[PDB]
């Protein structure tokens, strides 16, 4: 470890007599500070992704308070600093598009102010990965807080999830099997306290991947945003991020390559979503480890899916807590030769240290290696001539019969196509149709939206079918059943195959085999790949062009180009 | 109703341009309020409890700006005013003693400040009665926001509340049979987010009587402390206090001896703690209705005992509010001829038209009359030369073969004698014995604390027997079980005849006669009470010494003697 | 000093395995709070009379976290208490009366807690003394943090203070001499920040009583409530004072006799108002020093005033502050032997060796001995037949020529009857007259009203006179002139000689023989006394009534009786 005392970076503003510090230190004195602050200690960035708009993130003020009295305990000197918050349920076209944005503004926020270690206050689906995706091409000392799930919903005496019942209480209200004072009641039961989606949706997720990344506090994932121990464990986070700065241990040293396998083995051990593959594509990509989709095809084989959660299982959150959460996970990946044992965290002890000695307390939501709902629920990376550059599948949540199935392509040229059509009684459509879906990419929607999942043609439902094989180059919410193929790349918008897919083409699924293939000749596609040109709309101006010319695909974590890699944390020169 | 426009008493400070008020109005204003506040609208105190050592009452503060926007949203002028916070788990030697002096510090906060109008922002177990008996003693608008229970606690995949849990855990971390490790988790998990306790103690029982009596919007009780919906109301109570300012919806015109009927069925009916009997008749006190432990007898027969919660039963708060809480349990008094229908609420419409039409979704909790705990389990007032003025007995909490006993006394001079002589193993006492204790009463203790509920003597239990017959002038928690007879009165200190009870002297309890007989001629009783001397300690200055001059007994509500009644709203005279 | 380690007070509360102690330790812990907090480290109680009803106070509770933050620095456990607020500018008939249920409602908050010291936030008039009378009655470690003045008011481009321009502004809104809309911009120019006011009134005095008792950090009572040092200071208290818990620092060994002695003579030097006479010896009272009446009235000969601030002067607190306040003045009476120069003050340090280095930076606002603007500018006690239990009068304030005058009594029987007396033209009175009021007390008013500056009557200002004498057993605020004796004892209302003077009478005022004389015989006043009975209305029940029986006189600083003294910081009996 490195040496204490010492000058750390913040006394490049702070420290001395010369006018460059007497500006900065005695500017920053008119929120009334005591000298000594200034003397060389650490100097903590609590960088909040509050706001009024991510109500995920709702109570995240309360939790800056809990670690700023940890950095005051320990003897650091907290600043809180409210970065870019990309909310999900509020943000359209739709979050994904502003995570990349939040991740420069966390960027620039962090090197360009005189902070030396980081907190990262988070929550809502995209929070957790932008701001790892910033704080790591800084590489100062950074350390995670999640804001905790919701509580479960519960309407009428039932559990309900949250996004679960979407269906049935919109159904109802128009269908007239409930009043509108009953529709009222039914809304205020589904997000009934502060908090994130309670389902292992694309928060419980990133909370997950953070812990087993190692960059939170052992147990951080699964405590409800509303339990007491999320403040003490704010507060404790506090205390130990000051520490982290004084030992410079840096995210670099946290997310190594063994750090990222663990979190591909739990993502398949917890049946997280689909959305966990690109971000920590992204994430790496930022620290500069070479991780790929290969990478996760091969370390999520023979990984059971062990905790009982919607979608893929029956309890919630608040259940996943009450029997341990994420520790008893991880221990058990430990007890079977699946986790990096020696991987170190940010408390400084190994992952394996932190878990060897916790109790599960309840194995009907963390089930036995006998019970487990998939034997193998990791993610598969299919490749062929129609996802050159891969594409993902979540086999725990398919169907069985339907894993190996070729059929003929319905083709929507656009969400927009997709809509008008879908439930079109004259649509040419049965359940042995693939249906196929373009222009929902990155580039396409714009933003990669979560519109994967499509739903079936009512004509298909009628029979009393639930599944059919769709493909697309677009995401999937974490919520979801069904075979369906995401993250097709190149996608669309770029010329990739799935462009030029054609109604009647046949269409081949394989997964035991990773194959997804459309079955016409070299000829044939390359001809249509020539005449193709970009159909969707291309902006001219604003953020959006921005993206539309830096954005890659989702098969390296959807990034813009000029922001892989790590910057470090250099003090730029001085602005006088 | 009355007539709005008018000059409502704020404006004695705020209205005019006369020396007087350019003072108060123009000091105010260095807050930074616009000019137009001081127009005459109506001004709401929001009496907060809120404090960092009453836990039960932590987020009181966000429900204040929940308030606050519902006062500005309706045209008010809300200003925050924090009052006395009686806790039961900080204060020495009980809460109890110190409810009498929040109230006085509460009515004179109202009637000396500017404020048109009241929230009564409560939870912890002493703050409900002590605000509103100050605010009864001023008759100005009031309205109750309720806190809100703790969620339930689970330790090890099991449900435990609040309180129950505390004999195993303490038991074990002594007999070895857990970790100190362990015994911290333990005790992390028993009070686990902010709020009152979850049992029906006596702050979910206060909840419910301000609910009852229509002092709080209806489904105030049982909304957890941290649930949505808790926010939700506070703001709509914040909306709801102006219209009532408007109105001069008054709490002598809610708390009507019709109302406090309807509160004492609800007590039976949710089986609540025998110190909502004390708190009431404080309350009733204030407002200046006649009611007296015998109205507590009268009311209480023949209402079943129907929410399944322990003590009396199985589930805790947060199952009671999924069920639909408290207006669950009003309909169905109301379904029976029990409830007053045509009593006011604060919202302006009777409890009936607030409770009519809800429903009831889980009957394991809220029971149907046949599967009901008790079919009386209203509580009972005994009579007799040992209880000349009353004393209280929870029939469903007791032990059937009880109900009718006659023994011995073993008698305790005080909690400590009890303390020094129940676990030594020389003490003459059987099961058919009758546990007597002194000293313990509003005056005695001092302060009249929850030490009615006496544990066995070890050689008792021995026997596998889990219940005596216990009398003291004490209280007891809400949470309790067992055959116990507190509030005895004249309490020991006064010179009730409970102070003259020797060892060996046979006890009669009768409860379906209503009947405690001190087995001694009159004679005797009265030599007996003629040597009488007050053996405890007199404080000589101080709060106590006031409180050992004034306090009355617990038959009429312990009140301070020269607190009873209501002194009005009337503007004081000028300071200057 | 004291043993560090050792067991604390709050260790009572929350040391150890016992069942007593996980309630009150697992209880607190629902607010999040890691498990080492309750691990015998000193527990801070800030005490807080923040109030949206006091804005004196509004910004007390951003000064609360800036204490939080040094209490947590300095490894302690801040818990933040709200505390009764008795504002001078809302609370009727008086804040003076309010004062003693403050300082009961402070004393029983401090020993029923569990906290071992104290920080005391406090501004307005009567929250400083009623928190000292509070805290000194428990003697556990106390520091004083004052909330600070309101910048001076600028209206039209010329310094206005607070309270100052209350006439010229009333007597042009109705002498047509500004518009309405002129006028709400003059109001909105008085009072625009938060604080105190900022002349030499009971806020800037007490504060300043607080410093030179050694209560409060050097430098404690001139900082602006706005000034970012303010803040700065605030948190250097909340380290300070878990020192002091370690140390045992108490109260007791700060409030010295010699302490007192140097705030009397500190009050003489700055100016200070009359109310502190009542309030210094209040607290003396609860320390219990023995300090009298006749103790102020031999420390404060011959102590120039030097502070040139309204009333007495032309400056206001501001530039009190930016000169170096009161640590200036101390230093001036350290170079005079009129300073106890060894007191021990909060610090660990003498009060010499705070101020022993410091600058005076504007001579024009602390003057040289010189240019002083009176050279024993402290208050004199007057004795005699009219107040045999003395009364006050501030000679700097007077007129030289009244000093020494007899005169006819113009009487008036209560406050009522002098404004129904004073502006009628009838009435029989010259400028040699001496006007004589009654009933205005701390029993009498009731609460001792600061109503003593009796405005003189119309038909006498006409001439060209500006001060005559008046008498009373009123208060006056720190803001007057004119030549008033006030707190005469024993009050009217108590049958006081006062009560009997009539009309004609003549009376002689001699303030270098300390003489007040009601000249008539022995035999006539004593028949006037068998005579006398209560007229003032009785209180039958409320605080009202406790106060009528219990309050004191103003000679031995208006107390209540049975709240005299020291009642010490023992734990109480526990409340199972
Ligand atoms: S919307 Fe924020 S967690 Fe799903
Ligand atoms: S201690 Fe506050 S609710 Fe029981
Ligand atoms: S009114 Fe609060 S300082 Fe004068
Ligand atoms: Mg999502
Ligand atoms: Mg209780
Ligand atoms: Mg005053």
């Amino acid at each position: 470890k490195a040496e204490w005392p010492r000058k750390l970076r913040s006394q490049e503003w702070y420290g001395g007599t010369s006018r460059d510090v007497i500006y900065h230190r005695g500017w920053l004195k008119n929120q009334g500070y005591p000298h000594d602050l200034f003397d060389g200690r650490p100097v903590i960035g609590i960088l909040n992704t509050w706001s009024d708009m991510t109500p995920c993130n709702g109570h995240l003020r309360e939790l800056a308070e809990k670690v700023k009295a940890g950095v005051w305990e320990a003897g650091g000197f907290p600043l809180e600093v409210p970065v870019f918050s990309a909310s999900e349920n509020t943000f359209r076209p739709t979050a994904m598009m502003y995570r990349n944005l939040a991740a420069l503004a966390v960027e620039e926020a962090i090197r360009g102010q005189p902070m030396d270690g980081c907190v990262l206050l988070v929550g809502c689906d995209k929070t957790t990965p932008s701001l790892l995706m910033g704080a790591a091409s800084c590489d100062l000392p950074s350390i995670v807080v999640t804001g905790g799930p919701m509580l479960n919903g519960y309407f009428r005496g039932e559990r309900v999830g949250s996004g679960t019942h979407l269906w049935k209480f919109s159904e109802m209200v128009k269908a007239g099997e409930m009043t509108q004072a009953e529709f009222l009641e039914a809304e205020a039961s589904m997000s009934r306290s502060s908090g994130t989606c309670n389902t292992m949706g694309t928060a419980s997720t990133m909370a997950s991947m953070a812990e087993a990344l190692g960059m939170a506090l052992s147990g951080n994932a699964a405590i409800p945003g509303v339990d007491s121990r999320r403040k003490v464990m704010a507060q404790l986070t506090g205390r130990r991020i000051v520490q982290m700065v004084k030992d410079d241990l840096k995210p670099s040293e946290i997310m190594t390559k063994q750090a990222f396998e663990n979190a591909i083995r739990t993502n398949a051990a917890i049946g997280g979503s689909t959305n966990a593959v690109i971000h920590l594509l992204a994430i790496a990509g930022r620290v500069g480890i070479d991780l790929s989709l290969d990478d996760w095809d091969r370390c999520g084989r023979d990984v059971p899916t062990i905790v009982n959660l919607m979608p893929s299982g029956k309890y919630l959150m608040e259940e996943f807590f009450y029997a341990g959460g994420l520790p008893v996970v991880l221990k058990r990946l430990g007890e079977a030769g699946l986790l990096h044992k020696d991987a170190l965290t940010v408390s400084g002890e190994t992952v394996w240290d932190e878990v060897k000695d916790v109790v599960n307390w309840n194995e009907d939501v963390i089930l036995p290696a006998e019970k487990a709902l998939t034997s193998s629920g990791g993610i598969v990376v299919l490749r062929g001539n129609l996802a050159p550059k891969g594409a993902v599948l979540k086999p725990s949540a398919a169907s069985p019969h339907l894993l190996v199935h070729k059929g003929r392509a319905v083709v929507f040229e656009d969400i927009d196509d997709y809509k008008a059509k879908i439930n079109d009684d004259n649509l040419d459509i049965d359940e042995n149709c693939i249906m196929v879906m373009k222009n929902c990419g990155p580039k396409g929607y714009p933003g990669m939206a979560e519109v994967g999942n499509m739903g079936l043609p009512p004509k298909v439902l009628k029979k009393g079918i639930l599944d059919m094989v769709r493909i697309s180059d677009a995401r999937m919410a974490g919520t979801a059943y069904g075979t369906v193929v995401l993250h097709t790349s190149p996608e669309a918008a770029v010329g990739g195959p799935l462009a030029v897919v054609k109604n009647g083409d046949m269409i081949e699924l394989d997964v035991p085999n990773r194959r997804l293939h459309l079955d016409i000749s070299d000829e044939e596609l390359a001809r249509r790949l020539a005449e193709w040109q970009p159909n969707h709309d291309l902006p001219t101006s604003g953020y959006a062009f921005l993206h539309q010319q830096h954005v890659e695909g989702a098969d390296t974590g959807a990034d813009l180009d000029f922001l892989k890699g790590c910057r470090g944390n250099a003090v730029g020169k001085d602005s006088h």
